[PDB]
């Protein structure tokens, strides 16, 4: 992996492995989702981040994910190469925007795009705030300064409802392990990937080919806590989806997917 | 990835990535067993499977893990290489077995090392059997025919019977199910899940305050994507060894036992 030359994106190759594919032998959205994490963690890195600034570790700062849309259009097989270009923008005071493109290194066509919103919040009281002018003139250094979206047109920029009960499917007492922490004891956000497609039934799953997930976070799943996961057809296919704590249904997120005929 | 030069064995190297480690930012168990099978598919390509044989695919039949030991000395930290080395050998009509050295790449010192044994079943009944003389003969010309051991020793863990955890367990989580990530491309449960499952009933005490050195795991019967799994955990032991079990939540139908030895950091 490297940053380009103008210093402003950054771009990493992986092989897809044998353990990261589905019953198709190709990547699955988690496998993806996986990566486009990998190579933004790379990127903050490559340009001396923790990707907390100077000025966010003296007031207990952090980024946290507010809304992630993916869109695939070809999965990688298993040993194929996929490249994915990364970058970051500013959005005023509001807070930032990391972005991805996903291309056959083959045969240079996109094969995915992915966009995520992010806000500045208090790590200890978990309340949020704006963007202010010290903390982001030590960020805008690292991101072009003219738009470059990933999603110019669009779907990842649509509002989503609460799903009502009844829930037309459900999966319910879902449990993270210790695989699906992180290095600081979180819940990876891919494992909310994984529970929200956990209440798609089965037969969808073998006919269809998952084209579109937007997910809205609303609030973390802490190590002890049991989540359910509900899903209702809103139609290709669409989907409505939400998850709740298992016992006073606290909303943890919500999202909608589209799936196209294999 | 590639094969040696001689043709007998298979090395790839890897980088631990981000979501690849736990709190001490080093690989976890799971990521290494992950890496073990990754370069075993690898060689297993490498030269010509897809690992059933030809004889194996006309006769429905397949290579089981039967027994998995792995031994960490060093875990490697986020960013770093790792290069593993993998080979097979016969065990003559009793199945085969698969081991695994991994290196750290910048300093050359051996990391850890891993044994596994296999038995050949029949894919549809699930039925045991001895290694005939036309599939030994396919794939004895892909594996060194003098002794190659990871695990040399005379009286190594690697071979130890492990025995049966008597109820009470002294620790236990229950309820575990598996999700479509726990699946691998031909929808049975992957085995590195087990290993996630076994750990899940070691207190988080230990986990903070240890690092696991041993895990030997024996294979029993398989979870399929609807099963139910109670994690059951007693202390048998500056070291901390445990005896493990996993049964079906409902009957107790037994699907893995297994040991971990875990060391003070
Ligand atoms: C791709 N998603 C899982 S995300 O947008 O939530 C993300 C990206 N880096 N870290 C989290
Ligand atoms: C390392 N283990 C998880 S294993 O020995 O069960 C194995 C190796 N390749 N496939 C399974």
């Amino acid at each position: 992996g490297s940053l380009t030359e103008d210093g402003l994106s950054y771009k990493e190759k992986f092989v897809v492995r044998s353990y990261e594919v589905g019953s198709n032998k190709t990547a699955t959205v988690e496998t993806i989702a996986n990566l486009l994490q990998e190579v933004g963690c790379n990127h903050a890195q490559s340009v001396g981040f923790s990707a907390t600034t100077t000025t966010m570790r003296k007031l207990h700062l952090i980024w946290v994910t507010a809304r992630m849309h993916i869109e695939i259009y070809k999965y990688p097989a298993w040993g194929d190469v996929v490249e994915i270009e990364t970058w970051c923008q500013s959005e005023g005071r509001i807070g930032t925007r990391r972005d991805w493109i996903l291309k056959d290194s083959v045969t240079g066509e996109v094969t995915g795009r992915a966009t995520s919103k992010w806000v500045m919040m208090n790590q200890d009281t978990r309340r949020l705030q704006k963007v202010s002018d010290d903390v982001r003139d030590e960020y805008l250094v690292f991101c072009p300064q003219e738009p470059r979206l990933a999603f110019p047109e669009n779907r990842s920029l649509k509002k989503i409802p609460k799903l009502e009960d009844p829930a037309q499917y459900s999966m319910i007492g879902l449990k993270p392990r210790r695989a699906d922490l992180d290095m600081n004891q979180h819940v990876n956000n891919v494992t909310y990937i994984g529970w929200v497609l956990e209440s798609i039934p089965q037969e969808i799953v073998d006919t269809h080919e998952l084209q579109v997930i937007t997910l809205d976070y609303r609030r973390e799943c802490q190590q002890d806590d049991v989540v359910d996961s509900l899903t209702t057809t809103t139609s290709d296919s669409q989907f409505l989806h939400l998850l709740r704590l298992s016992g006073d249904g606290q909303e943890i997120n919500r999202g909608t997917t589209l799936w196209r005929k294999k």
